[PDB]
């Protein structure tokens, strides 16, 4: 009805400030200072809001206690992942934090970190999100956006017990290349050793910016034009805008099954999203190695405490913008549909049921997006946030990838004579894993002379969670199934290829769980299968 | 019939030229500490049997606060009639491992009540840093033990106060060894920085051990054990009327609520020594409520990992043998059926393989100890140590009842023969061992006031890791104290009080709540 508020690019707000129009950036900072200073029992404090995502958890004590053959994974946070509520839940999450910012500074808008604009590709994260200080009211302050100090502890307050979920009062959030897993003596010990290697704030920010550029590129970042390859996060965000329906656009579970039953490759918005979390939250895009431990256990790297890092919301505002662009480019600004009973539409899927959900329960456009409530006191659903302009009163200003162009079509195109086929990787066995991990796929072909060529087929980011489990035997058993284009390779070379996957993982984040990560990830033989041509 | 001797005796003999006894003892201890953790004669396995590493009952651990009950994941029996005979077997079984290394070797006893200990504390051979074996300097294996593997539940993502890393060294008063959470380790680091010198620490410990034995601050001349010290309590225990109440604190407590006078079970002074070596200052209630020196011996969790546990328990067995001799129970023991102390639910709760409500008797198996035939040992197998186990106790303190020992426990002419019962401390939460000290003040109409110390009670207990806020063990505290220190006409004027020394929840985040509860307690006082 009324003209939408305009969510704008954070980079654009910083440029306006750089040139003397400071009010916009100052309002945003002032709002963030205000929500960070509200008491933690207030539903609009940053601590409460960040706490909605993951920890502090609610538990299912009778489930935690089940034996190995009976137990099933569940999520003690409210956030929806690996399921069709991913986009809409996070839409409301961002909106709800924005309602909180507005309680400090009326009519302020939550901007977006435009992750795929020219600035980010060439320089990484805008410095307003990383810098130490800000000038507000002619006083220097700590930048509330670089990190957040916990006002109370994340703790289950169980007598005698400490675990890797737990984080003390005064804990400050960290990003790559630092670690902040501290709830057991060994985690804390490993964190202190790891962080001793990275003592200089300015160098740390350079490393982070450079990691973000490499992830976006899909290779080590070149000076000049940025040149995104077809494997990077840039390409993956472009791909997601072509996902053919909301179900497979929405989440990794739906997309995986779609990719096993349809020709070609769809990419859910959740995928490139996952990448940004891992880059910012402690995974080096890295390279060609057999395997690697990501010891930077940053808050953004797992779902447990990512919501306590302010950058979570700048990122997720960009993910919401991509969701809105997909709605516009595909005709879904006013309606969504979900394939009934498709993988991704069950509470049991992926992370498992959120508080108050039961195993087997169906997720649909009617499902409560807990804990978000309308003025009525009634639970928001997906049906309430399809159209951000008509139902929520805001829109997205201009930014990268608004428009389907020819330049973008071709970046996704199979070069002529290169393979149109896809690789399916299944090491369906084990999956007894602690924290997030990356799968990187390679093909090597040895010609007649004995000269080996390596083809990099791409990455897959599994954004997961830290786990505390009551039996030494069963953590949470999972199908490894991953698809990769073979478009990096000449079509006729596919039959001569020897495939491998490099896992990059947390390896427990500890020294008592790094002897079943060198020798149990190395005693896992993936199966590889190659489809028909298109 | 092999003889077990005073270790002070073996040490005198060493300093006078005769070294093979002490050298054989040390060699055997080096031997069993060097065996691998998976060998059931390794010291790690043997110390493991007592307490941690635990076997759990996960369905019980998940019970709600109204349904949960305490149980013990170690094999040791405590607060029940198998306390004396289970520990008898336990020491015997560690002697067998020592014999694995050095055939025919005998496990001595720390004679806690000899003249040396009253005046100088622990024999230095148990505290010395170093020892001469085969004209080489080795680390003294009796001083402490280094864990060859972690005490760990090996639960991914979890760490609790039960857990101690590989390379952990055992510690005594005045040091703390609770390290399984970041909080406990940090407090341990801060507490231990207050006690940085090993020589001073050894002095502090010897002085606390003397003060416990005496029952007041140690005097520099002759020892002068009061009626309230651990000396007196060991003496009182040799008069226990029957095995049932000799054997454990649950039986003796109900006996003392139901009969005139006071009995002392051998488990009681035994608890005293644990807390003395394991972190409690006898004088601690002049300073504060919290005993921060969380040493292995001070709780049942890891006490068995500290070598001195076996020298002490060798003396506890001695006292049980002596009680047997002096009361003619060398060959037969009796259990009052269904008396408190005869149930697996009593005190620490059931050991592995026992069920709530299950009876305990002389046929009950003393797990995990098994004969050459693979059959489980029972209390029937170990009543006469000479006849069935093949060893005796050499001479040492207290083995004869005498006029001097009778006049120590006896009420000064004109003093009260009555007794004080302290209760009204219903449903307290247990985290670690604690001590009660009772006092009386009397004020005349003219306004003069005298102060009386009535004595102490040591509750040897455990660390507890729970799955809910209010899911700790609950305990009714009941404690009985003699009134012998008071003149009889002051008793009706008296105002009684108790002081507690406790662990404060084990960690700083649990301390203020613990202190508030204890300070709030309004105990009831009852005079017989
Ligand atoms: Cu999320
Ligand atoms: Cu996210
Ligand atoms: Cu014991
Ligand atoms: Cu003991
Ligand atoms: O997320
Ligand atoms: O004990």
């Amino acid at each position: 009805v009324n003209a939408p508020r305009v969510r704008r690019s954070v980079r654009d707000l910083q440029k306006r400030y750089d040139n003397g129009e400071k009010k916009p950036l100052e309002d945003l900072v002032r709002a963030w200072v205000g929500i960070q200073a509200l008491p933690p029992s207030d539903p609009k404090s940053f601590f409460a809001l960040g706490g909605y995502h993951g920890e502090p958890f609610q538990y299912r004590k009778p489930v935690d206690a089940l034996p190995q053959d009976d137990i099933y994974p569940y999520w003690g946070g409210y956030c929806n992942h690996g399921n069709v509520l991913f986009p809409t839940w996070h839409r409301m999450y961002v909106y709800k934090l924005e309602e909180a910012l507005q309680s400090i500074v009326p009519g302020v808008s939550m901007p977006f970190w435009d992750e795929t604009d020219e600035y980010t590709l060439k320089h990484g994260i805008p410095s307003i999100l990383t810098q130490e200080k800000f000038e507000l009211d002619g006083k220097q302050i700590d930048n509330p956006l670089r990190s957040f100090v916990l006002p109370v502890a994340l703790s289950d307050r169980l007598p005698g017990d400490g675990n890797i979920y737990e984080k003390p009062k005064g804990y400050v959030t960290v990003r790559y290349p630092l670690s902040g897993l501290v709830g057991t003596p060994e985690a804390l010990e490993q964190t202190k050793i790891h962080n001793a290697k990275f003592p200089l704030p300015e160098k740390n920010t350079e490393l982070l910016n450079s990691n973000v550029r490499a992830w976006l590129k899909g290779d080590s970042p070149t000076p000049g034009d940025p040149d995104p390859t077809r494997n990077g996060v840039y390409a993956k965000y472009v791909r997601c805008l072509s996902a053919p329906n909301y179900t497979v656009f929405s989440n990794t579970t739906s997309a995986s099954v779609w990719n096993s039953s349809n020709p070609g490759l769809v990419t859910p918005v959740e995928s490139p999203h996952n990448d940004i979390h891992l880059a910012v939250g402690g995974f080096d895009y890295g390279g060609d190695e057999i395997g690697q431990i990501a010891g930077a256990n940053g808050d953004m790297g797992e779902n447990n405490t990512a919501g306590m890092d302010p950058i979570f919301f700048f990122h997720h505002c960009n993910v919401d913008r991509m969701f809105w662009v997909w709605q516009k480019q595909t005709g879904h600004t006013d309606r969504l549909d979900i394939i009934r009973n498709y993988p991704g539409t069950n509470a049991s899927d992926s992370q498992g049921p959120t508080p108050g959900f039961a195993p087997g329960e169906s997720l649909n456009l009617t499902t409560p997006l807990n804990p978000f409530k309308k003025a009525s006191g009634e639970a928001y659903t997906s049906e309430d946030c399809i159209n951000i302009e008509r139902q929520l009163g805001f829109t997205y200003g201009p930014g990268s990838l608004d428009d389907a162009t020819p330049e973008l079509k071709s970046l996704l195109a199979v070069p002529s004579g290169n393979s149109t086929k896809k690789l399916t990787v299944t090491g369906i066995d084990r999956a007894q894993i602690q924290g997030s991990f990356i799968m990187k796929a390679y093909a090597s072909v040895t010609d007649a002379n004995g000269k080996t060529r390596e083809y990099y087929l791409g990455h897959k980011s599994i954004l997961s969670r830290w786990n505390v489990v009551q039996c030494a035997n069963c953590l949470t058993h999972l199908d490894i199934v991953a698809h990769f284009p073979l478009s990096a390779m000449p079509a006729d070379d596919v039959p001569k290829a020897k495939f491998r996957v490099e896992f990059i993982h947390r390896g427990g984040g500890v020294p008592s769980a790094a002897k079943a990560a060198i020798d149990k990830v190395s005693a896992l033989q993936p199966k590889f299968e190659v489809s028909d041509k298109l």
